[PDB]
């Protein structure tokens, strides 16, 4: 908070009088069925000291979720988004750096909750031919209650060096109609991984047993669209004033086959068996300010 | 957040300094039943890198909910929509791409709770003729408790290309009168799929046997009215200046029908039976800045 | 949201840098009770496309919530507010379009909560002769909630077409004296329809057994007030400037009467008994800008 | 608040009508992997008192959680990040002064709910052989409840002197795969430490058997990017223009190692076995408002 | 309010198109390890009728939390940091006078809540000799729960007088390690004061048993930064135009020692046991319009 | 709210484009401990009607919450703040008069809860002896909770006359030490008024057996310190131009104490024992924009 420090809001930013001159660059890429775009601006603030370009790799990554292969009535696959990744690098000679970087790790919380519960109890019992009966008790009780939020798919914030910074958005858990939350490595010895199951014992086709795309979450069919702002500084002294950075937006899937065994559908996921990758190159011309690729 | 990463508020932002010439198109398909309305509006930023132009696709689909057939008191009919679609789309040879498009498929959360708890108990019974009892006792409890919030119709963006964006509203499922949610593959094998349905073994005649559409949501009687953004950039110094866009309204309705058996109604789902599209072609004039069809 | 597309906020509005000529009309229909009133506003902006007038048919409609018959000491009858309705209309030989309207459908959601309890016991009990007993015993527990907000009264937005467009709210369900939720459609094999009783088997006349005003919903009584925005764009180069709309204002009524069997009150409800309706025309003068009537 | 002196806010914020001459300084220490960066801001206004300059070390520090050591099957090490720490330093012979610090130690609160509950019961037992019974009881319920919330890591500002000033994030309590919250201290006569560990008495290989790091914390194994700022005040009469300032960086990580005593996983922690510090000297020269090193 | 009157927000507020002359004033204590500054702001309103001076002694007080005495395996004590104090005092001759100060003591509520609760039971039991056996039962119950939120440390704003104005900031209870709060006064016959105890019958050390600083507050360990205005109004008549202030940043210190009597620790907590005072002298040359010491 | 009217936001207040001579005057009574503060505003809008001036009596009253009188270690006396006012009046001769007044009555609501249950039972019990049981049982509950939040402390505006307007703060009720609410009529038969006890059968002196006042409410010990503000208009045709007020903040405190019995402390209290009035009179003058005394 800027105005905590006694300092008046607003004052240490940095973009005051001056022209931005922004930019676009669509492209899709039907193989792997990525619709990537950055946005970039050139901010150069005299009161600054280095020029800035901001990149955001707004972007769209499909979902990919369908069933690759099926044999027979007995066993089906299925091959589904595990995690989304999106990352930039520059070239180890060059001259400009990474800033910032807006979305980033944060700590995550939980509540908690302490119980104690004393008790007395007391009582008259009797009958027709004159019974008169007794009984005092107590008890005690001791409860421990803790209590979170997950989401279903978990953004976090690799380690950026200097010269490249990525994001990773990976699948924490589902919950399957209702049932509790199953995640990859969830496994039950009857039923087996049952995260994207429809019916436990089903007498339908392999390739039919499984969850409704709508049913599950909308990021493994549909696909998710990421938000990320990167900020590059390059000294305003240098030689050479171009600039080439590396766009990558690569897709990890995993397969998951359910079995009949016998009499129930047993199933198994195999984590990591498939990566897409999309990378570009951009080059970067400071003195111009613009981007184009 | 523009302000976490220490520039000022709004800087990166386009459309200062300029004239945005806006407008407005609505026609009205009565064989479809779909208000259909488009609002553009064209921003030329001199400081940004190509031609802007954002298309608000706010129209107004129908709901259709009514019986469609009846034969006798046994057995009727129900036609209600499934899904609302609104999707535009590019001709393969044109020039103009697909940027950005705000309704975006966003993570859900759910929260998760875990309970433990110890007892302790003891009592000391008497009666008239002198015997004492006693009595010492202990217990655990492990719980564990997930909760999440679902809405009646979850809205999708499907995987956008290049050159066509789509989003998608359906039908996740409805309360019927207080009792547990039901949809549309919820089965009992003694009633059925119970949806839409008054009584279970009301007396009344079948087409009359059906739930108020007053009663169940809104989006099924009275329709859906989308709010949906799209913005498309084109190069400025491109040969061609005039661009056709195609807007569809398509929806989906399924047939629910009940039947009465012996004692009891029982209801019956049949998904995607019709499907009612309205396509229109716009024509983008660049050098002009206006849309007309 | 405007600023989610990387768009300057407020750049895509319109009604920048222009003069706007507002107005009102007032008008009070004393045979139905409704004050009535529109409150238009003309908006020519140069940068878009067509004439605009948004419309706001404020007003006030009445409840009347009273007994209109009573025959002795053995019945009595009600009439109250079942639905209020207010609808715009437009000519079919005319040009003007309706455009757009505020308050429409929206999704509404429920939420949900799963419980799963693991138990486990063990007592010891003993007496003076120096019986010894054991107990161990184990039990478990799965529950389902689900909760949900209903209001009282329900507003709903009717199919827009190109030239008419209508509002309507409609009685969802009432609580009657800390009693459950009670609807136009409930039903006691006993008692009946106990939605406006006061006392199930009171000794009093038939027209003072029944729920006071004040303590039922305050649109019962004291009417309902709408606030409902409507836009009408019309080409600036239509050959006749002159349009005319139609306002109505029709409110429904039910007919709830309580009948003294043998010991008890029943209450029976009749829908849709009365209807009221106020119909008035307006003319608008584009070139004038000015609505007059 | 300001306001609530009857003083107009923003009146006494300092800043106003005056240019700041801001910078950034961007370094990344490959040996500790820690992507160190600062954020300047030369404030010199006329109506103030001293010449400022506020310092944000943003930067970025790794987490490095990871397996160091296996032997054979039968015990495997862990190290990771028990601790982050950034701090800064003056020269004892430096004039400049150490004035604001904005994140602070901050009080927290907690709820309680005190509850009490009275009692009464009776019942009325028959049989066929007309034997009456009666039983007339009463109990009493005392319960204590409180409840908190609790981070996983927890910021902390170290007490400031004059010359230095730093912050500290340590590792509250972790919860294991919905277990209860585990911290350093915690131990089990039979299993020890569970902080991280995947399964009691798992079958597989010592190395193998550790939480997955998407499942724990994001800061454990993708580290923590702080964000901290502090401001250091000049005399505008110094005789000497030039300071020079001290940033570290420096990380703890701890010692997990379980080991597979005859049956089930036995895990040991060992704190603070490791420091990874990072220390650079910046140079500000205030007659030239500028940073640099 | 101020729009709650009617009066247009701001009008009444001070410090409208006038020059307000800040300062600050840093300085360390080290004897008593209190890094105290004040930040001063001159405002003379021509349309207000006395000279204005708003005082804001943010600085910073260590916690100072420790073992100070140790004897042995058997004995051993501890200083922790009991309340935090600072006061502004003026010259009993002096003519400036105290107006305002910001955090001030607020009335605090609570929840409060009551149950009733009515029950029927009936059970049929049988045997496979035909006897057959019923009850029939009822029972209540009321229940009182009242639930409220109490901080760690309490700030309270001691009475002000026309020249001296001071606040002050105590211990109200701390949670040792999940268990019920504990407070200074607590006394428990076995164990005693139980509020920096580690173990209840550990083994170690009595040095060794003590509450981890990281587990206990934030303030005990690395202190109590505070943040409070005041305001001194000077007559702009008066004859002599400078004023002395003296500022004080006391802190309380208390003994908790725990003793090893025959099996268990035992604690006792001795309050008020140290005060460190760190009075200056501030002078105030309104004519000038700065504060220098 | 002015936006619900269709009426441009802030347009019908008053202070525009006009010039506020506000003011300060500040008073301590030493005899009473009560640092009264008034601050003035003179608002002469000429597009109004009447010249106004809005008085806020900050100010502070001290608490006195001490023990006045012991006698022995048998029975000892305590004087506690009951109730803070602080009141204005107008000479009844005077021509300006009270317009309006901030701090106002507000409706207080309250939660309510029905709930209901149905259940069904039914075991089956079998011995080694081949004997069989069964039993079959059901059972029905009903409950209310109503739930509501009550201060320590309400405030309360006496009913304003056109020449005098007054406010009150009472005290509502109290929890001690965790122990249910108590109020000043609170009565037990064993022990009496518990509000301000410290042990109920404590050996210590009388007059060391009361709750610390750092315990009890701030407003108890520390004082309450108003925030009120009144608005007095005057004709600007009056022939005279001076104005009289009178600024009352008188306090009242009840007389609470404990005497020991024959084995347990026994509480008594005496309310509106005492009251300290401190009223001052100012002098207003209208043509000088001046309140001076
Ligand atoms: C896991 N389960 C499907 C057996 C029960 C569902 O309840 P929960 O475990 O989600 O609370
Ligand atoms: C599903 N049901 C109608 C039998 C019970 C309703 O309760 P719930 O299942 O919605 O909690
Ligand atoms: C419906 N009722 C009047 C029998 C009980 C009221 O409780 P609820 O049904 O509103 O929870
Ligand atoms: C600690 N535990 C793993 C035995 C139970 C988990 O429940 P909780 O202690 O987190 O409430
Ligand atoms: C006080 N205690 C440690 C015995 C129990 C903890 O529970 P609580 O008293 O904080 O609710
Ligand atoms: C009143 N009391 C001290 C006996 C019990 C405290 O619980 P509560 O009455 O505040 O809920």
């Amino acid at each position: 908070a800027d105005s905590d420090i006694n300092i008046k809001t607003g004052t240490t930013d940095i973009g005051s009088n001056t022209t931005v001159k922004t930019g676009d660059l669509v492209t899709y890429d039907k193989e792997n069925g990525m619709h990537k775009k950055v946005f970039y601006s050139f901010i150069d603030d005299k009161n600054h000291n280095k020029k800035l370009l901001v990149i955001r790799t707004k972007g769209t990554i499909a979902g990919q979720y369908r069933v690759y292969s099926e044999e027979g009535a007995n066993k089906s696959g299925l091959a589904w988004p595990s995690a989304f990744k999106v990352q930039l690098q520059l070239p180890d000679n060059e001259v400009a750096q990474i800033s910032d970087y807006y979305p980033r790790n944060s700590i995550d919380t939980k509540e908690y909750m302490s119980t104690l519960t004393y008790g007395f109890n007391g009582n008259v019992t009797g009958d027709d031919t004159g019974k008169i009966g007794g009984l005092i008790g107590a008890n005690v009780s001791i409860g421990h209650t803790l209590k979170y939020v997950q989401p279903d798919f978990k953004t976090i914030l690799e380690s950026p060096t200097d010269k490249k910074v990525g994001w990773k958005v990976i699948f924490n858990n589902m919950v399957n109609q209702n049932w509790g939350p199953y995640d990859r490595d969830s496994w039950n010895p009857v039923y087996g991984n049952q995260l994207f199951m429809k019916t436990r014992n089903g007498s339908m086709k392999a390739a039919d047993n499984f969850l409704d795309p709508n049913k599950a979450s909308s990021l493994l069919s549909s696909g998710f669209s990421p938000d990320f702002a990167t900020v590059i500084t390059m000294d305003r002294k240098a030689s050479k004033q171009q600039t080439n950075i590396d766009v990558i937006y690569e897709r990890v899937r995993d397969d998951y086959q359910l079995h009949w065994t016998s009499t129930n559908w047993k199933g198994t996921n195999t984590k990591d068996k498939w990566t897409d990758r999309s990378s570009e190159r951009y080059k970067i011309d400071w003195e111009k300010e613009e981007m184009t690729n």
